[PDB]
């Protein structure tokens, strides 16, 4: 349940409006089937993700309430292993990607912003982790979070479950820009667009550096960093540059 | 030498208010001591921290500053070990900490009431880590420091060892609120109650994930988390909530 | 190819103005040279470090982008090697160091710069991470900065290699200070005199301990703290500061 | 290229005899889709992995020899990335894994086998590493390993290339078991049905958990851990298995 | 339940002969009790661990799988928190211990006998983790285990669940030395007394070492070591060590 | 004090015979100044290390006892440090090391030896680590250690401060082999010229690799597989070997 508009900034639409967008099994499922597709196309060389409707991502599935306390634990961990998959797809995607938070994005939703890469909210969107104040989680966010935020910051947003307004979560680092109310997207597509006239190459690795080093010490954090500095420089994508640089002219990566 | 006034919101204070409240070896282990009877009563769902006094916790132990210098290799391990058992007491402890830093909190105090989940402080209260300016390392602070704030702000603070105000330290993520002159207190038994609404449950794990993740990598802790994530949909808290929600009635966890 | 006045608080000028100091292999060399021989001075407390020119280090050396598109893979990592190897010494320098951010710092300037203990930034200036732009990866930077800021910062200033000013610079936590346009050298100067005045023991194992940290599990953080706390009092300094305290007098470490 | 005998012992063998089953970018292929069938056959419980021919896996795929120092820097990352996506998918497999070197396993196969939960060698068999011999690093393999056998051996077996025999592999805790020249299947599948009667979930679980220990510290471990022994006991095959002990009956997970 | 012989190499043994020694609550909490009484003793310089009867530790809880499979999540993971507060307390010993597996050591035993510094097993003995076999996880164990043996001999041991024999048990790593049939204890209480010999501050240090070690970079560690190697230097049993050496004398720590 | 015999496989020989080639200060500096020139000669593709005399390294330096128990605390450290130095440059070393044991290695030198790539040691050496048995701490050696061998293993060696032999020495990997008394050099410069044949670019790649891994979690560790497997992939080594196999010629790397 999921619209996508092709481009070289694709752009992915949570397509369960009324209901508010919830990150359902199916949900979550028919996103990965995008993601993949869109890594698979050579055209695309960002992707925008935003919610069909009033919100990004925020609403109770009751349908998955009723259940839950229900399922065995051997069904139960299998699930989180399958929302789990999704959220590490995002986090780990190949691809830039930007969370364009149109409307509101509470627990699931709000993990799943934040694990895009870059994220535009709506000034007058919000968004929170209200897992405890169910008897709730946020496990799969914490993973993501203790590296956005600092650690008052993380127990303040997952103790208190409250939700934050625009203002503090770009404050907090939550968020990288504050569009004004009426279009978090075209100003995330604008963002994107932006870092995919940079160097397919360059941006892939950047993201793969990033994501490995915090798990490492300083020394082993260089060993990797010097060896990819090294890689780098035998790419197509640097030697494309390099020229268009001596030939005053844009680069045709 | 604390005082302790029992509740859902249990308060402690560290009554020593002339000498200023020193994290003398005494004094840290009447805090202990507090911390597990509050930990053993089932009341008590929170835990305010607080100082006696003009300050929450800042002054010079002229008592400790004479021996220090001649105790021997052996006699300092010991005690370093015990002094480190009070942090990690604090940072681990099971139910939602909040200082609340009415007055002054230097080097020591300052790492104690660092050491709290969430933080509240005066208006017109100071905090720093004043250890190298004579020649000592905030080496038990550290730990928790760099998890705290960014890197250059950690710098900054234990190489200059200056005091910051409310207004600096909230900005670089030392504290979560600023109570007006007169009841850092009142505030922060009103942040606690807030934290203490949500699932006992469901705040602990949170707890216990936001210590491990930090120290490994991106997938296992995704490994942590998916686990987590599963474990908890199998207890009460959980069972509690849901119902509460669908009984449009608050939860009694 | 640097200028070095030595004192308490040695200054080292990167000299190579109207190229506006490149980071050329030549230069890398001189800048280690330097330290050297500033680690060895006795005299030498702190050192800080700027540019000479329009700016701090920004300047494509041409004549690398030439050749480095045609060296053998051997070559290219025995060329990371050396880069690293500076940008570690000056994280890793024994003493504390400043950058004085003059003017502009730009890729590998930028990383140098923040490579320093703390950072002091012209109210005019600009800093920024290239890299992607042209083809290239901020590898060894990476490993500094995701210390440094939020994850959401680091994508933002990697992903789409714009340069970014005073104001935004420090509210990111990539400079601790804003010296007013004219002389970021002369408050550079001023903060390390400041840092120069606290305990030399104290300073370089706090470094110490900053480093290594990050890289590990709370418990085995506080295993390491514990022992440090118990190293650092039995050493002269502490014995120094603290008579320095009960004779009323300034300390002479 | 692989044949497929489905069973609860399922059986999957390196179909390209005369080749020698080389590690070929088709062959890793099917090999995954094999993996994902048996994964998803809920009446296969564990899978022996083995060689059709003289040997388990060594092969220079001359046809990859005469390419690979002509592909193109993003083209060598790309596929070096899907030949660690088969090293991971193999050491990460759900089910427990048991390679069967019938015959010679060299460079990649030697880390194919490595791969593998256990391993039942022929009396007759060689294994080695000689990527270095010929200029290439055994790099993907290394990740295991380390945690396979002691650093000394790690660097013996990688430095020199040699090919050790059933006798040294054991002793140095490459392999589990030796079987009589002849049928090292035969026992594979033996080991296999054996670890088969356990427990479905503990053995996934115990797996996990494998995986993810040695990446943390003490502390952390134990973290896990103790999450995971609470977990497990809300698992049905421990009902299961508790019943059939007091009805002093066979366990039917 | 649990027998202590005071002395400079104590013995506790657990006191369940007929039931087998099983780690039910009550007896971990009495094994805790003696650890905290032997660690607080001057005198006590190594503690030697036995079980009175045919075993060391090897005896199905009926009490336990009975009740077990009906507690509420919240009190599974309470339990396992007790329990694996034993494990780590052992692993964990300020002073060195010593396992005399007399007898039989399965589940429980088995780790807690692994959780020993050094292991003495009698050379009829048996050892091993039979989790799986029932639907349990070794989970506590294996943060143990993975540093004790190689990856392929953890899977082995906890895939199949098998009990090995002294031999086998001593080539893979889990015990130190095998005493003939009769007096592992005897042997045990020897292993201690040598190294009671050394000097109390390098065993407990030594100890701490390799606690921390396992969980960080190679350079951290060197700069751990470095510290502690020069704190050691100024502890007085390294000065009574040297004296006496220098005093052609035995050492009087 | 050191004698070196230039070559492929070049030679460094401890030259202090009869005070038993003491890690003096002044030994660990010539040791140093020699892996530089050795390290700098592109004719020197190994270093065998071995002892003039009849030790390896094993001779309490008395001039050493003397004082240290009277150094100040921040001469120990600066010591330590330089110390820590020698063992990391030996086990950092760029080029394959080579320690030939021709006689006891004890403390000091019995790490010196554990630092070395691979060990061959004589048939009649001894080797351990005794600092507990006079009050020091095999601390920097403990680094190296825990991935040498088992846990158990090195509690054993640690804690009794025992001289194994060099049938026990191989078998707990401490040693790769055992040579006939008389030429444990001989023996190691063949090993040696055997690991020189092969590609070094490969063998300082497979070292540097086995440096960082241990300290990562899986995933990042086939992060960075991935990356070197890629990189090595356009080497001259690499274009050199498969050049030389398809011309059934030796590799002339």
């Amino acid at each position: 349940m999921v619209q996508v508009e092709k481009g070289h900034v694709a752009v992915v639409f949570l397509n369960d409006p009324e209901r508010r967008n919830p990150l359902s099994p199916e949900m979550a499922l028919s996103l990965l089937q995008a993601l993949d597709d869109l890594e698979a196309d050579p055209g695309v060389r960002a992707v925008v993700l935003t919610g069909r409707g009033k919100a990004f991502s925020a609403g109770a599935d009751l349908a998955f309430l009723e259940r839950v306390t229900e399922l065995g634990a051997e069904e139960n961990y299998r699930h989180s292993l399958s929302l789990m998959r999704l959220f590490h797809r995002v986090y780990t995607y190949p691809k830039p990607t930007v969370a364009a938070v149109n409307g509101p994005a509470v627990a699931g939703g709000a993990g799943l912003a934040l694990a895009c890469d870059l994220v535009v909210m709506d000034e007058e969107a919000r968004l929170g982790y209200t897992e405890v104040k169910i008897g709730f989680v946020a496990a799969l966010v914490s993973v993501i979070l203790v590296r956005a935020v600092g650690e008052k910051a993380a127990k303040d947003l997952l103790l208190t479950g409250r939700l934050v307004e625009a203002r503090e979560a770009k404050a907090l680092g939550l968020v990288n820009r504050i569009a004004p109310p009426g279009k978090a997207l075209e100003e995330a597509k604008a963002l994107a667009e932006e870092v995919a006239k940079n160097a397919p190459t360059s941006l892939r690795l950047t993201k793969e550096l990033l994501l490995a080093l915090p798990g490492m010490g300083l020394e082993d954090g260089f060993r990797l960093a010097a060896l990819a500095n090294a890689w780098v420089r035998e790419t197509g994508d640097l030697a494309e540059g390099i020229r268009a640089f001596f030939e005053k002219r844009p680069p045709r990566f």
